[PDB]
Formats: C-alpha cells, sequence, structure tokens
C-alpha cells in the first residue's frame, strides 16, 4: 500500500536553466527511486523556468533527500520542498498544564532540530494556558509534522499548525 503521491514529492526551487529532466534524475535517484522528475519550461521556448519536480517512490526517501541538503544540481544550490508556506514554527494546542518543555523536546526533536520551545503562560496569574510554539531551525520538520494526522505527547492529543 502506497503512500499518497503527494506526499512523495519534493518541488525543487532554483534550478541552474541547464538542469533537465535526466540532469535533474540522475542527481536525486542517489537517495531512492524515482517515479517522476520534470523540470518545468515554457511551452515555447523551451526555456526551463527554474523549477521542477521529483516524485520518490517512499516517504522514507523524501526524508533521505532532505536529509542530504544542501543539494548542489547541475552547480547550483537548489531548494527543495515537500508539496507553500516556509516556516520554521509550530503552534502546539491542547496540552493543558502538566505538559512540560521536556516533554515537547523528547517528541519534537525528532522531527528536527530545536531551538526554541515556548510554553505558553497566563499574562497576570503565570498559570500554564495549554499550548505552546516549537522553533526548528529548518522548515522541513515543520512541514513534516503538519501533514501528520495526529500528534500524540504527554498523552494528550494535540492540535499542531504552522505558526506565523
Ligand atoms: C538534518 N535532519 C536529519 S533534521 O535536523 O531535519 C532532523 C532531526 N531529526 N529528524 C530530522
Amino acid at each position: 500500500p502506497k503512500e499518497p503521491e503527494q506526499l512523495r514529492k519534493l518541488f525543487i526551487g532554483g534550478l541552474s536553466f541547464e538542469t533537465t529532466d535526466e540532469s535533474l534524475r540522475s542527481h536525486f535517484e542517489q537517495w531512492g527511486t524515482l517515479t517522476d522528475c520534470v523540470v518545468m519550461r515554457d511551452p515555447n521556448t523551451k526555456r526551463s523556468r527554474g523549477f521542477g519536480f521529483v516524485t520518490y517512490a517512499t516517504v522514507e526517501e523524501v526524508d533521505a533527500a532532505m536529509n542530504a541538503r544542501p543539494h548542489k544540481v547541475d552547480g547550483r544550490v537548489v531548494e527543495p520542498k515537500r508539496a507553500h508556506l516556509t516556516v520554521k514554527k509550530i503552534f502546539v494546542g491542547g496540552i493543558k498544564e502538566d505538559t512540560e518543555e521536556h516533554h515537547l523536546r523528547d517528541y519534537f526533536e525528532q522531527y528536527g532540530k530545536i531551538e526554541v520551545i515556548e510554553i505558553m503562560t497566563d499574562r497576570g496569574s503565570g498559570k500554564k494556558r495549554g499550548f505552546a510554539f516549537v522553533t526548528f531551525d529548518d522548515h522541513d520538520s515543520v512541514d513534516k509534522i503538519v501533514i501528520q494526522k495526529y500528534h500524540t505527547v504527554n498523552g494528550h492529543n494535540c492540535e499542531v499548525r504552522k505558526a506565523l
């Protein structure tokens, strides 16, 4: 049973205009089986639009490609992103009053490198408000997080979304 194709795609921006379907494929096949690989071109001139997409056979292969950034393709560092609101920070809601920093760190550190955890407290009383923000060093962490159907932290079913 195959993961949905949309979750196996990487949009690659910043291409060299000399990158082709074939040279994009030869590069990104280092991290998995590619079922599709296309450079976007002008319909009349055939000149590259400077971006394209690759489709891997599995999500773990997408992860491997993202973990191998930075990618220099045909002499140019490109910008891969999963199938964009590119942010490094998430809102985590539903954590109630008993969730602490280490609960959030232990869970979210497996999505990416954490730089800030902010457990929100009431301005007047100091009581925990039941939500938090986590800032990572890179957007792919957030992209992986928000496509999951579920997040369970400290026994709580959490609401997680991109923040600003
Ligand atoms: C470079 N990466 C492996 S990452 O920092 O995005 C990461 C850390 N844990 N999961 C992903």
